[PDB]
């Protein structure tokens, strides 16, 4: 049912917990806030999976052959061949990590009052968007707000928003189409291939572009083998390669599905397009033959991105996650469902009932559990989505979750074990979890630095 | 009952994943001799736990600081004051492994005629004995002899045993006490505290030395902390230390329990004796300083052997064999009892009672184990055994087995599932395993290059 | 004269040694540009010294080493322990390299309509301040627009400028004072302590901050040493602290003086600022606590930073370059004047003295140095000076250089004396050398993809 | 004339030089010999140019790829096919050095009471022929026993003296021919193919059996390639071929050339022979697909084989050595002539006038460089001979020597400047050197770690 790890240790990393009484002294240390706890202190870090992941011995080989030359590196033309045989693009741009490939693509396909839609949004990517004069507009299904509801495929875009948003705006209106794979805050839910083709139909009927944010595409690959009618004798990279096919082009963060520990990149197949992106990465991060990367790193991306494509690999990726999923369901723990591809996110207005979402449960909820058993999660709720236009109130999603997300080829089933024991245990006493006041609140993008105090 | 990993992965290796029919093919192109199988074909790989660990991060940024100067390496000196912290012994010698210190120790402390006595032997360390001059003579407890009695301690050497020795041969007649923890031939069984003050309060009044074969002592501290009463208070570090005070020297195979892939090293107490050991270190391996090892791994050993001293390795490392042993047994399989710190033994007569000694159950149940799970083990029953050479016929054991050798930090409880649920499907239509007879038959060596076929 | 590398080689980067014919092959292929060589293709690679350096044995100790959690990794702070014990300022924020910092720089210090002045410029920084509303003004002093000049301290900022800038614009409209160490486009002069005291001095007193651009500083403490007296008893570290005690800030590039091929980071004393750029540094590098880099990268950027300190490794390096710039000056070959701390410009105005700035001579001379040495090297001429966009005319340059930048700790004296002698050979017979004329040239940018074709 | 590194700089180590004051108080406490000197106490270490080599960017990619299970290496593999395609014989038995591979050979070749003769000998090789109950014989030309006798191709074996010894003791008492490549004890002189022609023509005809010593195989095929007619068109891999093919085995020390570490084999082509090496070296070094060497170590040192065939690295390493005796030439310091393909040898007896061989003038020698200069040399005269037979008589051998040992790829010219420029300096007050007194001996190889003091 669930398989064993595809591969061998290598090498490994000491870990060590620190007990609960400096637990407690850490999190307050850290105004509550999991994100400013010190990386020594915890045992098991589940804050994210973005360029946490353990590479392979392959990859570790590509960084000791290094061409640092600044422009020309073997390294540069092995990731561009690469990149073009696995995703189809005809240009690649590299960058740091996703935001900077962001940063670039916003500058380029937005005019100041054109709209920008998409299933759901992410932090850096809307932000780009909104400061580059654009107004977001979510076109996911309405399911994919709903946490306890298992369908497949939450993350299709919704053809009638779309056909809506086109006949009341107008398609010269709408910059591009933002088509993410996977949706990271509805749970890390995977889109249909139908959804993807039947988006390219209505978009090119308009003379729309669509440009796809691929951080976990290869996960959301799995997804369409295992569970759409007619892919399950593709392989991975067939299924990869004909998702991009319905796409003008893309941002990569390969700190995710390229199994890397930094790195980006940006694709498109316009020949204009490709001269413009040249003249702003030489801007904000380097030359177009290294785009702010050293040369092991997209040495290591290169190799990565083809590792990727093993069907042991993710197979085994996805079902350690599910495996964690199923253990929280079998006790009783809510979780939103189904359960993605990168992370398991608890449902913290079930979590926690006693609490309203001004007392910031999914907050209050990932402190208690580093407090309890040394792990990290992310907060992905009220604090992450802010306050906008009225002076003081609260952005209300109706995700209230709390992110247990698993770095790639990390961690192992007995480390799952630990997890989820933690967790029932503590849900067995969760009306003892407080609430939060805001003792720190920066202008903006409050999660990251924000400082609490219990209530 | 059984913990997760204390550590987490930094680095993976890559492993094929070929399928059952492909690996029926790679097994009959070996002759269906898991000695001639290529490793690239081996998912999980339980031939040896020597030599093929897994390292830390800390040991490898000591590879890359490698002094590899030919005398005087910093890499030296610091493997020697670790050593000498760590064992209590006043000078050590590197060697390229452990048989480099068993040649050298074997031409140091035996002259021609006398008796060396030992908790039963070793392969290479009986050899050096016996090749010097020297008649080995087992002074184990009976009890070790049983392999299914599950009792404690049962590397134990027999005083009575050794007490008649002194008396009929005399203490000038006895080269010195081989007291190995653990006991590999037994089944690693480990060696009581109380047992090694026993043996160097009787050596000492006759003026005989004590050298330890320290290949496992660390997992063999583990046993003292565990099932001996009176050490569950003091650390593993503490145990190893006091274990060492009751020997006049020792030969370490740092490929074993110092976490390394290659490395050992030879201790001792007496200065003079100190003195030859560097004239013939010269010989066959090499400088003092260096004694056959590059200076990263001088480094990589001196930080291993502090590694092996963490409670939580050590006891994750003999919990993690004692789950696979725990899974078979609780499913009906045989195993020798108690189960060993660096393996479990399959009872191959008991498993294939269908079959005859000489059609080599062991074998044939290695070569099935192979074809059925992708995991190569170690044959260890007459095949292994060899043949007389003045009569030409086999060497007839009472052990009939196959070993499932676990390398340190290597492998995950969901590889040892994989191990447990292919054997116990195994046992449940056993009667099909068939026989296997000679096709060829080297000279000597069997082992390693013999090729059989179905009978 | 000129010191031994105060090293030894810990290893080494294979190259092709392609015969001199085949490099002709190579140079055609890359339509007479060197920016489009083939890494794979070069010899000694002089194109920048920025991310090409060689680590140390410690720093890549230090890559074994990598914390890469997301947030609270230990490698930021040792990063940023050895900053704030090395440059002495309170807070600093990594960024993936220097033009990332001075992005962030530009968006927090300056209000649209506000002036900035500095000592020259160079093309990233000036284009983010002038991106932000900025009106750039150059206050050096009028001897380092003078090449052939060999005057100490060319970089210096000229304090009746300055002062006549204050005057007729006031303090309120200066965003602030940007103090570069070195002066890259004046051929890497230094700054004199004196007169980094002195603008110190008259920035305090109107209210205005300043701001250094300290990618070369170790190099510029070095000429501090040697040359400005009252110094030679400092150490390297001493003065490198005492410089950045008279600003408020600096933007480094770690690609250049921290002996690593990828990093920067901001530094700041005032806290409200560091407050909005931790705000700023996640929508474009990344957290604060990682900014756009792996782990690894942050730490050997400190371990770098630390080693670049050591006197015998910083006038080893200098002492390189002024090598190369002696014996080209020896045999007679024109050079800007005095050598700078990173390269070496040939002036080939001078060396193609038969061929106007129209038949692009340093684009020209480029080629032949490749096709005869094998060695690449920049075109800092009328073909990166680019094209006014407005008229469509060229922009014409007083500088038509040639740049060898040396990479740290790549190259020998033995490298050197190649570069030198083919140079000196080309010179003897400068005449042969031929115009070049466009077959392709780019809208933007042409210096990285123009190629050309003989005259 | 003296070529550039064809190769750059991947990674440096740093090195440091101690004060003369301190210099002379470690020489004290190594008792006047340089080898008991610690690493990290030495400006330059020219002891050997064993294991010390400097590796490339493809042998450090090979090592983390090392493959370490226990048989079928792919790292063995790649080493074997290597070898065998590179040399040429049939089969090849890995060993963790030279001195292992000696070891298997004088058990497999050698009756008590033969006859072993060759071109000189080196201190490991003559004791494991003697320990096996061999007498050595010397079969040098006579002039190679004279310093400063320029001629080429020295290390030839004299076919008179060959005759001489086949006439007197018959060619059943001669156990094998043991030619070395180059001679190491004449000062790193070459063998001409002519001779190895000429050697295997002679012992073909009375059935004797040629075995190389191939540890310098690669520099000696390049002394072939320069002086001797009819090679200079052929590739150093076609001649290192052509040289094995007049062999029927040889032994190998990875650590010269190599490149690497660590390491050697083992080479033979008959069937039986080979069977025997299998045997025994798992008693001494281990299995026959590893031989006491890590799978990483087996993939450096197959890789590294393939790049000591490039032309350009084996001219530079040639030249670098004799640049470095040129210069002492040309100051009039007394060398062995010609200069040898890894060391430059200085003359003692010319060195010390004053000083008769009693005095031990090459052991002084090399403690005065070391103090003066802080470069560790290795005394090559009557205290590396020993003492035979007369109770306290010294061996007196024509060669009182220092050797100045040059490892591969990690000193530049500007270090042999400073070591050349170190000894002139010393030459101009040689009657300064003082004579020393054993106050240790060691029973046998006393040059490892004998202690002096000066008279
Ligand atoms: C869907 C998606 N797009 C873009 C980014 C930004 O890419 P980057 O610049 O970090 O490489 C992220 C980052 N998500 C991370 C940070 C997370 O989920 O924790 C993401 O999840
Ligand atoms: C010709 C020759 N053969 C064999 C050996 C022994 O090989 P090893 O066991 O050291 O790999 C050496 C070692 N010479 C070294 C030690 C030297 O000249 O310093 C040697 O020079
Ligand atoms: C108890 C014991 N002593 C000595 C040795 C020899 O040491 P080297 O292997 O380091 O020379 C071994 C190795 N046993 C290995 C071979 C096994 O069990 O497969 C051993 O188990
Ligand atoms: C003085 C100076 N400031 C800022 C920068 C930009 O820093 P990053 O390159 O780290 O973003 C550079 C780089 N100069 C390089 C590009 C050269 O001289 O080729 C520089 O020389
Ligand atoms: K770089
Ligand atoms: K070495
Ligand atoms: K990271
Ligand atoms: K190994």
């Amino acid at each position: 049912n669930y398989p064993a790890e595809p591969f061998r240790i290598k090498s490994v990393e000491t870990v060590s917990m620190i007990p609960r009484d400096e637990r407690l002294k850490k999190m307050q240390e850290a105004g509550y806030n999991t994100f400013l706890l010190n990386s020594k202190d915890i045992y098991i870090d589940l804050l994210t999976d973005s360029g946490t992941n353990a590479m392979s011995d392959k990859q570790w080989a590509g960084m000791m052959m290094g061409d640092e030359a600044y422009a020309g590196s073997e390294n540069f033309y092995h990731l561009e061949r690469t990149v073009q045989e696995l995703f189809g693009f005809k240009h690649i741009v590299p960058t740091h990590q996703g935001r900077g490939a962001e940063n670039l693509l916003s500058q380029l396909a937005i005019k100041p009052g054109q709209y920008v839609a998409g299933n759901m949004y992410f932090t850096t990517t809307r932000y780009h968007q909104e400061k580059n004069g654009a107004v977001f507009v979510d076109i996911v299904r309405d399911e994919a707000h709903d946490a306890g509801l298992n369908i497949a495929f939450k993350g299709d875009i919704d053809l009638k928003k779309l056909q809506k948003l086109i006949d009341e705006k107008g398609a010269e209106n709408i910059a591009y189409i933002c088509l993410a794979v996977t949706v990271n805050l509805a749970g890390g839910q995977p889109v249909s291939m139908a959804n993807m083709r039947a988006v390219r139909e209505l978009t090119a009927a308009h003379g729309i572009k669509v440009f796809y944010d691929a951080t976990r595409c290869v996960e959301n690959a799995y997804f369409i083998k295992e569970q759409e009618q007619g892919f399950e004798n593709k392989s991975i990279a067939e299924i990869v390669h004909e998702m991009f096919s319905y796409a003008d082009g893309c941002t990569m963060s390969g700190k995710k599905d390229c199994l890397v520990n930094i790195g980006g990149f940006l694709c498109m197949n316009d020949d204009e397009m490709f001269s413009s992106a040249k003249e702003l990465v030489v801007v904000y991060e380097g030359m177009p033959s290294y785009g702010g990367l050293a040369g092991r790193d997209m040495e290591a991306m290169a190799i990565g991105l083809r590792e990727a494509m093993q069907y042991e690999y993710i197979e085994h990726r996805v079902k350690q996650v599910r495996y964690l999923g199923d253990k929280l369901k079998a006790a009783g723990v809510p979780i939103v469902e189904p359960v993605g591809g990168h992370a398991v996110f608890l449902d913290a207005r079930r979590f926690c009932e006693h609490l309203t979402q001004d007392e910031f449960p999914a907050q209050s909820l990932a402190a208690s559990i580093y407090v309890e058993t040394g792990v990290r999660s992310m907060e992905r709720g009220i604090i992450s989505a802010g306050r906008n236009n009225v002076t003081g109130e609260h952005h209300r999603p109706k995700l209230e979750t709390v992110r247990l997300t698993i770095p790639r080829r990390v961690y192992t089933y007995a480390h799952m074990d630990v997890v989820a024991d933690g967790i029932i245990k503590l849900y067995q006493h969760k009306e003892d979890i407080r609430g939060l006041k805001f003792i720190y609140e920066p202008k903006q993008l409050r999660a990251f630095t924000a400082r609490f105090d219990y209530i």
